[PDB]
């Protein structure tokens, strides 16, 4: 089955195939006094691999490349980051050391600078507006307006109808929006509908923290963020 947070010690990384040549990676990190899981994506780009989001910090991101060479054996050559929180750019510096071309949105790149996290080298052009999308390697990058954070992207793999939600989609088991400091609640619901519009065929949805699902996840996220307001 899928990995849960308890099964993964801090600083180990597991890979979970989703469709052909599309894995996800799970690892665990501690934020204040707990240890949460986080998810990322791995996609085959011809003879190289494209990494959607770091593990969650340097040590983990290190083990990720370790796992990948063991399990996949193709090299990770580029890497795109969903937003600026440590669970997405923690380990950039390691990747860049490991020879991996690190990419990210401009907005995201600035927000990382300001908040003092690692900063991906290259800027992603033409994702600046709501609904924009640019085709990066074997995936489409899509910007759907503010949600979990004003910059958050999502990643669709057209070949496999996989949609990478990033921290902007929750899981079912998750019910409490909870920590929403840098999150624009007022726009998020629309922003998810922007997704359900553009990627409506999507037959594999993946959140930033937890077990995958289908297009149901979107709707479950809207409610959960809705009832953050009326309660
Ligand atoms: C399960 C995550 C709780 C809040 N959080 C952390 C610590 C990192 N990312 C998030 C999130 O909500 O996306
Ligand atoms: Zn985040
Ligand atoms: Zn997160």
């Amino acid at each position: 089955e899928y990995p849960t947070v308890s099964e993964i010690p801090v600083g180990e990384v597991r890979l979970y195939q989703i469709a052909d040549g599309v894995w996800s990676h799970i690892a665990t990190q501690s934020f204040d006094g707990a240890v949460y899981p986080s998810n990322g994506l791995i996609v085959r780009d011809g003879d190289e691999l494209l990494l959607i989001d770091t593990a969650w910090g340097a040590k983990n991101t290190a083990a990720l490349l370790a796992e990948i060479e063991k399990q996949i054996g193709l090299p990770v050559t580029r890497a795109v980051s969903t937003h600026f929180h440590d669970d997405r750019v923690g380990g950039v510096d390691v990747l860049r050391a490991a020879g991996v071309a690190t990419y990210a949105s401009p907005s995201t790149r600035r927000l990382a600078e300001v908040e003092g996290n690692e900063i991906p080298t290259h800027s992603l052009e033409g994702l600046s507006s709501s609904g924009d999308a640019v085709r990066f390697g074997p995936v489409e990058l899509f910007y759907p307006g503010a949600a979990h954070s004003t910059d958050n992207l999502v990643v669709y793999v057209p070949s496999a109808s996989v949609l990478y939600g990033g921290c902007a989609i929750y899981e079912l088991s998750r019910t409490s929006a909870g920590n929403v400091a840098d999150a624009d609640l007022a726009e998020w619901p629309t922003s998810i509908e922007r997704i359900q519009q553009h990627y409506p065929e999507a037959q594999f949805v993946i959140p930033g923290h937890g077990l995958p699902g289908g297009l149901d996840l979107l709707k479950h996220t809207t409610n959960v963020v809705k009832a953050h307001t009326n309660r």
